[PDB]
């Protein structure tokens, strides 16, 4: 579930302010994402936003009708360590998965300032 | 801005966790909406979808062309109580009100559990 995301942003990034940084940022960290992704980080939100698509495609997931950031699942943290419950069925997993994918992914990206809350209607 | 739309709910309701609460709860407290609200509470989410809609329209927010959510202003928490600071320019007071206006309403409104992670396909 999106509040679990912003759980393991926490997690895996210890004093971040997950939508006061990370929404609204390039071209797809958000919704939407359109374009090409503008670094390293807005690439992560464009792969995440991939593996979401392919959630609602997995053949674990046709019972969810709703997105995927309306899944929940069962994640733990430990240090700055995302853990995705092995108790997880699948549908579950895919999607903590995709979630712990991008919170390690915004840690390791730079984060660049002047990229954030772009005029995307402009240049994305 | 979302963050701050976060900040205010923490702020009108202290025991918040707003995404968990307020996100995908009925048919409006989530992406848009459509269909009828299930009760009041959904009722406060589809007034702040209408003023969004409202403020997306308003001559003084020309200029904005992302969404709402991507529209800073500056506001204040202080026992409960929300203010709009006054120094606002006219579209971001409008959104700030918008933003306050509704989690005033989620602090009055019951919350019913059974009308959470509703299948809005379905039910909406
Ligand atoms: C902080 C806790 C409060 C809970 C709020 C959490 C939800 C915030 C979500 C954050 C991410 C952003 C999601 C917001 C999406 C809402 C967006 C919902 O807006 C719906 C309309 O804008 C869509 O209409 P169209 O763009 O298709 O209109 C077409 C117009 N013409 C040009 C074709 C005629
Ligand atoms: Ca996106
Ligand atoms: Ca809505
Ligand atoms: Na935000």
């Amino acid at each position: 579930a999106l509040w679990q995301f912003r759980s393991m942003i926490k997690c895996a990034i210890p004093g971040s302010h997950p939508l006061m940084d990370f929404n609204n940022y390039g071209c797809y960290c958000g919704l939407g994402g359109s374009g090409t992704p503008v670094d390293e980080l807005d690439r992560c939100c464009e792969t995440h936003d991939n593996c979401y698509r392919d959630a609602k495609n997995l053949d674990s997931c046709k019972f969810l009708v709703d997105n995927p950031y309306t899944e929940s699942y069962s994640y733990s943290c430990s240090n700055t360590e995302i853990t995705c419950n092995s108790k997880n069925n699948a549908c579950e997993a895919f999607i903590c998965n995709c979630d712990r994918n991008a919170a390690i992914c915004f840690s390791k990206a730079p984060y660049n300032k002047e990229h954030k809350n772009l005029d995307t209607k402009k240049y994305c």
